[PDB]
C-alpha cells in the first residue's frame, strides 16, 4: 500500500502511511518552501536512485537547503523499500522542507507509493497534450535565479493547475512554451521529439529542469548511433516530428500522439527508444 | 506560544502546535497545491476576519478546491483563539489544500503564531526593497487562468527566494516587475504609492492578488477626501513618488524608504495613512 520514513536524530524511523509528519508551521507546507526527487521502484530496487541524488543536492543548492547528503536519502529508500513487494511498482518521493525555518532543521522524509493504473496506462497507450505558454521568455529565467529555474521546488501548484486545464479541453498533459512559442518543458516532464533521424530536446538555459529520463535516454542513444541534440523548437516542430515523448522518471516514455487536438503518428521510432530506456 | 486546530469531522479540533497534522501525501505539502490566507489578531479580536474568508472563497474556486465555508472557518479561528493573549499580536492561517486528491476531502486548518519581532520592527522603522522582475508581461496573466493570478495558494517558493535575493543585496524585501517594468506587487504585499495629491496601486488585471489592506486604506482614504486611482505604475513611480508604502494584513504598512539603494523619504504621508488603516 504507501510507507514513510521521516529523519529523526540522525536516524530512518519507518511512520505507518496515515500518520501525520508534518506540523502546521512546516515551511514545506505553508510556503512550498522545500524541493523533492521522484524515484522509481522497479522489482523492489531504486534502479536511477544515485541520479535523483545528485539533483537533490543541486535543487537543494539553489533554494540555499541544508541537505541531510546522500548516505541518509540511501537509509529512508531503505527503510521504505523493507515491505515493499517487488512485483508492484512503486514511486519514491524525497522531501526536503525549510522546516520551521532558516536556523532550525530542514524536513527530510521518504514516501513510497505505487505508480497509479492511469499513470501505468497512458506509459502503455500514450497521451495528448495541450501547449500552454509560461509567459515568460525563453532567455528571461537565466537571468533571474529568484525564479528558480533548474530547481525541483514543492511549489507546483501550477504545474498541476496547467494539467487540469489540459484535463478541462480533454488533453492528458502539457507542454510549457516561452512568450515567442520555444518549447520548454512538460509540467511532470521532459519533451522529446524525433526529426531528420535525430533525438531533439530544448535548452536547459531556458530554466526548465535538467531531466533524468532524457539524459539517460539521449546517453544510450549516442552508444547505439542515434544522433541527438539540444534544439530550440517550437509548437511548429512537435507536428512536424516523426515522433514525440514526454520522459519522466515515473510515467516513463510517454508517446505524445495529439498536440493540441492535432493527431500524430511515431514512425513507430517508440519501440528503440524504450529499448534504449531499458 | 503557537496553537493549531485542524477540521475533523465537521469540528474544530485543538491539538498541540508542535504535533504533526499533515501525513506525507497531502498534495499541500508534496504540490504546494492548496490556498491561505493570513488574519491578523490584535487584541485577541480578528478584525478583517470576513475580508480574508471571501478571498479565500475567491482562491478555491479559482483551484477547484472544495472550501469547507465561513461557519467552519470561524469555529478553526474560534478554537486557537480560546487561550491567546490578547497583549500578543498573532497571525492566524488558514489552510485548505487538495489533501490526498480530488475525490477525498480537501485539508483545512488554522494555525497560529506570534507576529514576529522584525516584522513589528519594519511596520515601526520601514523598509527597503529590490526590483525583481517575473519576465511575464503585465497583460499575460489576464489570458493564461492556469498560473493561477490572484490566487493565493501555498506555492510561495518563488516569493520566498526573491526576499533571499534581496537580503543578498542587502534589501528587507521585494517589488516585482512586469516585463515590460510595470510595479505588480510585493512576494507579500501590495505596493501603493502617494503622487500629485492621489494614493496610486498597480491594477489587479495584471495578475496580483487584490490586497485586503489597500481595499481597505481606498475606502477610508475615499471618505476622508485623499484621492485614489489605479495607476499602471514603473519603478520610475516609486522614484517620483511622494512616499512608497507595501501595505499586508500582518506587517501593516511598512514605508518604502530606499528602492534599490536608491534613499527617500514619506513626505510625511505616513501618518494620515496610519490612521486610516486605524
Ligand atoms: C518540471 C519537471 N520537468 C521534468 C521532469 C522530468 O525529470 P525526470 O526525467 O528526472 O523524472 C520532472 C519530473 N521530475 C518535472 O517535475
Ligand atoms: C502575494 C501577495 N500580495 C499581496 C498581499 C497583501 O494582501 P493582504 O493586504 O490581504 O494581507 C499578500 C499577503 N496576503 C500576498 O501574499
Ligand atoms: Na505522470
Ligand atoms: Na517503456
Ligand atoms: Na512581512
Ligand atoms: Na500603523
Amino acid at each position: 500500500q504507501r510507507s514513510v520514513a521521516v529523519w529523526r536524530d540522525g536516524a530512518a524511523v519507518t511512520v505507518p502511511a496515515h500518520q501525520p509528519v508534518v506540523t502546521a508551521f512546516d515551511l514545506g507546507l505553508g510556503r512550498g518552501d522545500g524541493i523533492f526527487e521522484s524515484v522509481a521502484v522497479v522489482a523492489g530496487r531504486t534502479p536511477h536512485l544515485a541520479a535523483h541524488l545528485t539533483r537533490l543536492t543541486r535543487s537543494a543548492a539553489l533554494l540555499g537547503l541544508p541537505a541531510p547528503g546522500d548516505q541518509a536519502w540511501m537509509e529512508m529508500v531503505a527503510a521504505v523499500l523493507a515491505d515493499w513487494p517487488a512485483a508492484l511498482e512503486g514511486v519514491c518521493r524525497l522531501f526536503l522542507t525549510r522546516g520551521l525555518g532558516d536556523g532550525t532543521p530542514p524536513t527530510a522524509l521518504a514516501l513510497l507509493a505505487p505508480v497509479p493504473a492511469d499513470t501505468l496506462r497512458q506509459r502503455a497507450e500514450g497521451i495528448s497534450v495541450a501547449t500552454l505558454g509560461l509567459g515568460v521568455p525563453a532567455d528571461f529565467r537565466a537571468g533571474a535565479p529568484w525564479l528558480l529555474g533548474g530547481a525541483k521546488t514543492l511549489s507546483y501548484a501550477v504545474n498541476m493547475a496547467a494539467q487540469r486545464h489540459a484535463h478541462d479541453l480533454g488533453a492528458d498533459d502539457v507542454v510549457f512554451t516561452s512568450l515567442e512559442g520555444r518549447l520548454l518543458e512538460g509540467p511532470t516532464s521532459t519533451v522529446v521529439w524525433a526529426a531528420g533521424g535525430t533525438l531533439h530536446t530544448p535548452p536547459v538555459e531556458t530554466g526548465i529542469l535538467p531531466g533524468t529520463t532524457q539524459a539517460r535516454l539521449f546517453t544510450a542513444a549516442a552508444a547505439d548511433g542515434w544522433p541527438t541534440s539540444v534544439t530550440p523548437g517550437t509548437v511548429d516542430d512537435l507536428h512536424a516530428a516523426d515522433a514525440v515523448w514526454l520522459l519522466s522518471g515515473v510515467r516513463g516514455a510517454a508517446v505524445v500522439h495529439t498536440v493540441d487536438g492535432v493527431r500524430r503518428g511515431d514512425g513507430d521510432l517508440s519501440r528503440r527508444v524504450r529499448e534504449l530506456l531499458a
